[PDB]
C-alpha cells in the first residue's frame, strides 16, 4: 500500500503534495481549519482499496436486505420498547428519553406520519489473510450518515493520481507490478460512488411523496379559507436540515443539499433543535392527522433530515427535547424517525444476530430465505444479563472473545463477541494537504449506503401493493482508520 | 441592477453568504490566504455583467487582430528597442535588464528560439455616453502572466447557482437572466479549454521542431544521464503565489486531458535546477532541469513585476530560459508589449499601427482603431503643439498618465458582490472590465511553418473573463485585492 508514494519518489516527483492539495481544492474536498474561515484539504489516501468484482457486488446487492431489516424492525414498536427497556433504565437522559418518544408518538393512540426516509450506511470490514462472507458487518447506522456526498469526489482524486502516475511512468519510461487501477481499462477500475446522486434524489422523492400524501395544494387552499378575513404558506415545502450547535462535515452536507436545490428545485433550511424551540409550530388542520409543521410561520416542512441528535450533547435542554418531539409528532417524513434512529443502537445490532428469535421473525417476517443471505456477514454476539444460559455462553475455547477488551485483560473478568482478525495493511495517506503519513495496521472500512422510503406495514402506498415506495443500494464510501486517531477517506478499485 | 440582494432579502433568503461560500469551495473558485495553506473564496459578483451579442461578437473577433498586432511589433526587435530606451533610462533595474535581454538574445547575433506562444488578454471598458466607433474602449493590453483564464468559467457556474436559487425562491411564494429564456443567456467562458489546448499544441510544436526522439537518440550516444521520453511545460512561478487555483485549473487540464507534464519552479530554484546543453552552435541550446526534464515551454506566472527578480541569480535564470529552445510565454519581445509605452505607441496609426504592427494593412488597423482612447504625445520628439493648440478650444476633457489622453466617461452600473465573507452592495458605483483572452503560436516573420504559408500556427479568441470593481476604488485588479470576478450574460 506504499507503491504510489514509492513510484512518485523514485520517478523524481518531489512536488506531488502541492499538486494533490490543488486537486483537492478543485473537487472541493475540504474542511475548515481551526483558525477562522479558510478551508484546507480533507485527509485522503494516496491509493484506493482493492476489492473483487464479486465481493463488491455482494455488498451492493445486500443493501436492500439491510434496509429492509431495519425498516421491519424499526416499525415493530412493541419489540423496540421491550427489547431495549434495560438500556433505557440504564441511560435515562438519552437512551431513555428517546424510548419515551417512541411511546408518546407511536405507541399511544396518537396519530403519526407513517412514511419514513432511511439514508443508512452498512459498514463492513474484510476478514484477515463455512460458506460465510469474508466481509463481516461491523457497524449499522441510520442517523446522520456521513460522506454520501463527499465519497464520489474521492474517486476523481484517485483518478488524478492515476493520470499523474501514468504520465510520470511514461516519462522515464516504464509501464512495467502494474497495479492496474492506474491503467484504467478493464481488469481494474476505480468505481465511483453513486451516492452523490442517489441520496439527493431520495430526499427529493420523499418531499414529493409528502406533497402527494397531504395534497399540499389543497392544504394551502384550505389554509387560506381560514385567512379570508396572518402569514401565508409557501407554495412548496422544504427540507429541514437539523444541525448541531457546533457544525462539522459541512462540505458533505452541501454536496448533498446543493443537489436537492439545483437539481431537484427544493429549498433546504438549517436549524438547531434549540432554534426550533422558537421557530417550529405544529398546526393541526385535521384533528385525526399529524399536524403540519410550519417553521417561521411559513416554511412547510416535508422532510426533517437529521445531521444531528445522534450523540447526547445535541440535547442540552428540555427545549431541545421539546423541539425534537415536536417534529416527530408532526407530519414531516423524518430521516431518521425515532424508530430508524433506535436501530443504530449497538443493542440491536446485537439482537439482529439472533437468527431465529429476532432476524427471521421480527426483521424479515419469517422470510428466512432473505435473512439467511445477510447472515453470511455476521459476527456472533451474546448478551450478559437475564436468561440462565447467559452462563453457558461464558463457559464456552481459546482467547478469542471481545479501544476494547481482549486476551489477558478481558480474561481477568458490555457483551461477548466472536473474535475476527480483520485484514490490515500499511498505507500512504495525506493529511491537511502537506503531511504524508505512513500509517501502520491501517484497516479499511467499506460502507455501503442505502436509501429506503416505506409506508405502514400492510399498506398499498408503494406500487406492487408493496408499502415500500423505493429501496435501493445508494453507493458507498471507504474509511481507512487504524486498528489502534482519525480516518482518511479512501475509495474502491474493483478487480475481477 | 440592484435586484439580486433585494430579491434575496425580500424572498426571505437565509444564510446566503454561506451557501455562496459553499458553492465557491465546491466549484474550486478560491484564493490562498496571506497566512499559509488555508484557502478562501475569490471575490465574485452576485450577478453577471450584461453585453449585447453584437458588441460581444466584435470583441471576440478583434482578438486575433490583437494577437497579430502584438506578434508583429514584438518581432520587430529594433523597433521595440528604440521605443523603450527613454523608459529604460528612467528605470534601469527592471526595464533596463529586460531591454538588455532583448539586446542580448535577439539582437546581438546569437541564435534564439523563434517560435513564440502568446496567452494574452485585451481588456475593454464600455463608455457610458456614431458607430464610426465601438462603444467598448480598450484599457489595457496584457501579454505576461494573464490571470483568470482558468477560473473564469467557474464564475458562470457560480452565477448559474444564484439563478437557480432565485427561481426556486421566487416560485416558493407567488411568482432578466435569472431565467435562461434565451433572449438573455449566461455564456460560460471557453478560456479554461482553449488555453490548455494552446499550451498542449505549443509543446507539440516544439516536440516536432526539435524532432525529439531523434534528439533523445543522439543523447544516449554522447555525467550526462537518461533523458525523459517527453518534454515538460515549465511553469515559472512567483515566490509566494496565492492565485494557485487559476494556475492549476489550467495546468491540470494539460496533464489530465493533454497528457503533458507540468513542473513548477521559481527563478531562484531554476538557477540551481536548470542548465543549458548546446548541440549545434547554430540552434539555441536544450534546457534540462534536474538533469532530466526537457523544457519545451516556459510559461510565466511571474516576472511582470520587479519583486520577482530579487537576485542577479534570478535575471541569470531568466536569460537561461530565454536563450533556450523552450517556447516562451511570454518571450521578452512579447513581454515588452505589456508595457504602457507600447500601448501608447500603438495609438497613432499612420506612424506605428499600420506600418509596424500590421505591415501596411491599413484595413486591419482600422478595425482595432475603433476601440481606442486617443493618446497623443506631449513631451514630444515632434513639434507636438497642434494637439496642445487643439485642446484649449474644447479644453474640458483630456487628462494625462506624461501623455495627453482623451477623457472617456466609462459606464457605471449597480451590483452586489461577495468579498472577504461579507456581502457588499455597490449602488451606482461599479465598473466592469471585459477581458478577451487570445492565444497565438507563430514562427519568424517571413517563415513558412504554420497555416497557408503564414508563419502562424494558430490565432484564436480564447474565451473571456470579467472583472468588476468600485468606481471610487483605488487602481488595479483582483490580485490587488480591490476587484471581484464576474461573468458576461449575452443579450440579443
Ligand atoms: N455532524 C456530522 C456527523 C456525522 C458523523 O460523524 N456521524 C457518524 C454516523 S452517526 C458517521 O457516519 N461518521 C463517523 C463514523 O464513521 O463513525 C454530519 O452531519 O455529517
Ligand atoms: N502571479 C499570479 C497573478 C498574475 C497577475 O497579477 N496577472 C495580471 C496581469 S500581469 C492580471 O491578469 N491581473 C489581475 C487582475 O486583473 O485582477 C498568477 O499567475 O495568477
Amino acid at each position: 500500500g506504499h507503491m504510489v508514494l514509492k513510484l512518485l519518489l523514485e520517478l523524481g516527483a518531489e512536488r506531488y503534495a502541492e499538486q494533490f492539495a490543488a486537486k483537492c481544492h478543485e473537487l472541493g474536498m475540504v474542511m475548515k481549519e481551526s483558525a477562522g474561515p479558510g478551508r484546507v484539504p480533507v485527509p485522503v489516501t494516496l491509493q484506493p482499496s482493492m476489492i473483487s468484482r464479486g465481493e463488491f457486488g455482494t455488498l451492493c446487492c445486500m443493501q436492500p436486505l439491510w434496509n429492509e431489516a431495519v425498516d421491519n424492525t424499526a416499525r415493530n414498536f412493541t419489540f423496540l420498547r421491550d427489547a431495549l427497556q434495560e438500556t433505557a433504565a440504564s441511560d435515562v437522559n438519552f437512551t431513555g428519553k428517546l424510548l419515551n418518544m417512541l411511546q408518546e408518538v407511536y405507541l399511544s393512540g396518537g396519530p403519526f406520519q407513517q412514511l419514513m426516509l432511511g439514508i443508512f450506511r452498512t459498514d463492513y470490514m474484510r476478514e484477515g489473510v463455512t460458506t460465510a462472507s469474508r466481509w463481516k458487518n461491523v457497524e449499522i447506522n441510520t442517523i446522520s450518515c456521513s460522506f454520501a456526498g463527499l465519497s464520489p469526489l474521492i474517486t476523481e482524486f484517485h483518478q488524478h493520481i492515476a493520470a499523474y502516475l501514468q504520465v510520470l511512468q511514461k516519462a522515464r519510461g516504464k509501464e512495467d507490478e502494474n497495479m492496474s487501477w492506474i491503467w484504467g481499462k478493464g481488469n481494474c477500475r476505480l468505481e465511483r460512488s453513486v451516492s452523490g446522486d442517489v441520496v439527493p434524489k431520495a430526499i427529493a422523492d420523499a418531499v414529493r411523496a409528502w406533497v402527494e400524501q397531504q395534497k399540499f395544494a389543497s392544504l394551502r387552499a384550505s389554509w387560506e379559507q381560514f385567512q379570508q378575513n396572518l402569514g401565508v404558506l409557501d407554495t412548496a415545502p422544504v427540507v429541514l436540515v437539523v444541525v448541531q450547535e457546533n457544525e462539522r462535515n459541512t462540505a458533505d452536507q452541501y454536496a448533498l443539499l446543493m443537489r436537492v436545490l439545483e437539481e431537484h428545485r427544493i429549498r433546504f433550511i438549517f436549524r438547531t433543535l434549540q432554534e426550533l424551540h422558537l421557530s417550529l409550530k405544529l398546526h393541526s388542520i385535521s384533528p385525526e392527522q399529524p399536524p403540519l409543521a410550519v417553521v417561521d410561520g411559513h416554511y412547510p416542512i416535508a422532510v426533517a433530515y437529521f445531521r444531528s441528535t445522534y450523540v447526547p450533547e445535541d440535547f442540552p435542554t428540555d427545549a431541545t427535547w421539546a423541539a425534537r418531539l415536536s417534529l416527530e409528532r408532526s407530519s414531516a417524513i423524518k430521516c431518521p424517525s425515532i424508530p430508524y434512529h433506535l436501530l443504530t443502537f449497538k443493542k440491536l445490532q446485537q439482537l439482529l444476530c439472533d437468527v431465529d428469535r429476532v432476524l427471521v421473525p421480527v426483521a424479515f417476517c419469517g422470510d428466512s430465505d432473505k435473512a439467511g443471505l445477510l447472515q453470511r456477514h455476521f459476527v456472533p454476539q451474546y448478551s450478559l444479563n437475564p436468561k440462565e444460559v447467559g452462563e453457558e455462553a461464558v463457559e464456552k475455547d481459546v482467547l478469542q472473545r471481545p479501544l476494547e477488551g481482549g486476551g489477558n485483560l478481558l480474561s481477568g473478568e458490555y457483551v461477548v463477541m466472536s473474535r475476527i482478525q480483520f485484514h490490515v495493511s500499511t498505507g500512504s495517506l495525506l493529511a491537511r494537504g502537506d503531511v504524508v503519513q505512513l500509517e501502520r495496521n491501517m484497516c479499511s472500512e467499506v460502507g455501503i449506503f442505502g436509501v429506503i422510503l416505506s409506508a405502514a406495514k400492510g399498506s398499498s402506498v408503494g406500487t406492487n401493493g408493496s408499502s415500500v415506495l423505493f429501496n435501493t443500494f445508494a453507493g458507498y464510501t471507504v474509511r481507512s482508520k487504524p486498528a489502534d486517531g482519525v480516518a482518511a477517506l479512501d475509495s474502491l478499485a474493483v478487480v475481477p
